[PDB]
């Protein structure tokens, strides 16, 4: 039988998953992300493939989802989330030290592919998978196929700069201009992420709270948190309206930590129309149907 | 046999074209854009279909390209460029008068489809057709098919707001914030168009010159025009790099009046790398291969 393996490699932990011909998840393991050695990164992955090869008596197709980009020419990763990985040719290493073809894909692309494979979305002309978590990431699907881009950068909406209307909301020349991991400044990755949410609160209120704690205070109706959340929802709507005016997606699926903030699903539909073109219609906006598993599933499904 | 008609309806004139089984253009007419009634708009179009039906002894497939958007639900056109058309159910009114299926498409979408049908681009995974003219328009092609969007708004990059790095180039709180036809403000349609090029020159130098005259003065090395052009090319690179970080197109084809400013093909490749991600690669950037005929050809090729 056909087995499909998937890996979701994150900053803090690696997640492994195995799916059978019916796509039933028959294995799930989480090891910590080995950092400060790349010998140790590599090992963790080939470890899990091997264990699983034995345990099911086969060697199945392999897919990897990682944050950042495999250079379309050299094969080397830009991934400032994973110190241990950066600069290496991850694909090639695994491809021989495993005796079979390895597919590699950006994490947001895996997420979008996982969500779009749902029966409900499979025939939509376009799907945008948006991760609002550690960073801001996008996966573009057109007629069921990932658009990965000339250099594997398609959907890197997190490294676009705040638009004018967002800057105006945040005070124009007084707006906080956050530095970015890509080395540019004012990229939305640092505003609409969970970390961006926290940095914004701290900028206006001079207190170093976590997103969950701000949100808890919001649910208690506390004044600063209510003001922060109003500002954040308007900022989110402005930024997304700019993106939707370019992409006009049929369905937008949200993932990552902030996708669990339920107010988003109420506030986005109310706030987007003001920033969209007058003749625009709202996309269908939905919370991820597979929770946190999109990375693993999409990585495995690269070899469907 | 098989004839294909195409119409390119602009602000100033309507252009008609007819193509045979081999795609040889056997007819070309240009009538003025009737704007004092919609009775007169409609007429101009049905006129030319009829003439051509007779003269070739057949009535073939019909495609129309127009600036703006036919409502994906009702059929009604938003085009503030064409007063006479706005609000009406253009498709239906023509689908009966001629007794056959009539396809309608945005002008930038037709342009991109016309360029993408070139043998050179036919198997490119993506093509962005970009019009820099009266306004700024984009046509998105993925694996050879137009992405028209949830509400026919895909590629409306002209109605995205200037990014932070563009505002910084133009002086931040001192940057000119131009009003837009869509009723938002700071849309790039009013900066990167031929009219935007003119308004920026006038903002900094208080003289009302046309784009051609500014460009002529640039070619003479004159101080103000050289300063303006340097600023404009940097603004163009910044805005496009933001868009390319989202879309990552394999090929970018430029059309419209400003696409004849040859300096763009030299300066864009030099200036884009600074504003793209470090791992990004330049798209193939090319001047339209069919000159000013993309509207007509793409409109005709809707039925291909
Ligand atoms: C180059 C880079 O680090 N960009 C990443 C992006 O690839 C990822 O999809 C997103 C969400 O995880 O976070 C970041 O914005
Ligand atoms: C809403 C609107 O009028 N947008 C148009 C766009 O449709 C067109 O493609 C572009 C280029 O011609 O100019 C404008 O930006
Ligand atoms: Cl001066
Ligand atoms: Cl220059
Ligand atoms: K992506
Ligand atoms: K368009
Ligand atoms: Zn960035
Ligand atoms: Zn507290
Ligand atoms: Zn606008
Ligand atoms: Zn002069």
């Amino acid at each position: 039988g056909t087995m499909y393996y998937g890996f979701d490699i994150g900053g803090t932990k690696i997640e492994f998953g195995a799916f059978d011909a019916d796509l039933v998840r028959v294995a799930r393991e989480r090891v910590a992300t080995p950092t400060e050695s790349y010998a140790a990164f590599l090992d963790a992955i080939v470890t899990l493939v091997n264990n699983a090869d034995a345990e099911f008596g086969v060697k199945g197709t392999v897919g990897i989802g990682i944050p950042g980009i495999a250079d379309v020419e050299t094969g080397k990763l830009l991934t400032s989330n994973i110190p241990a990985a950066m600069g290496h040719t991850l694909q090639r290493d695994l491809e021989e030290r495993l005796q079979r073809p390895v597919k590699i894909e950006n994490d947001a692309n895996c997420f979008a592919l996982s969500e779009a494979w749902d029966e409900d979305l499979r025939g939509e002309p376009s799907v945008l998978g948006l991760i609002l978590g550690t960073g801001v990431g996008g996966g573009l699907i057109f007629n069921g196929k990932v658009h990965s881009g000339r250099a594997n950068i398609a959907g890197e909406i997190g490294h676009t700069r705040l638009p004018y209307d967002a800057l105006k909301l945040l005070g124009m020349e007084n707006a906080p201009i956050f530095p970015c991991g890509c080395k540019n400044s004012g990229c939305i990755d640092n505003y609409l992420s969970g970390r961006g949410f926290e940095q914004l609160y701290d900028h206006y209120f001079s207190e170093k709270l976590s997103a969950p704690e701000i949100i808890a205070h919001y649910e208690q109706g506390e004044r600063r948190a209510v003001q922060h959340v109003e500002r954040f929802m308007e900022l989110l709507a402005i930024c997304l309206a700019n993106i939707f005016t370019c992409l006009d997606p049929h369905v937008v699926v949200l993932g990552g930590g902030l996708s669990n903030f339920e107010l988003i699903y109420q506030e986005l539909p109310k706030r987007l129309p003001a920033h969209l073109l007058h003749v625009a219609k709202l996309p269908k906006i939905i919370k991820a149907r597979h929770g946190d598993a999109g990375g693993v599933r999409g990585a495995a499904f690269l070899n469907l």
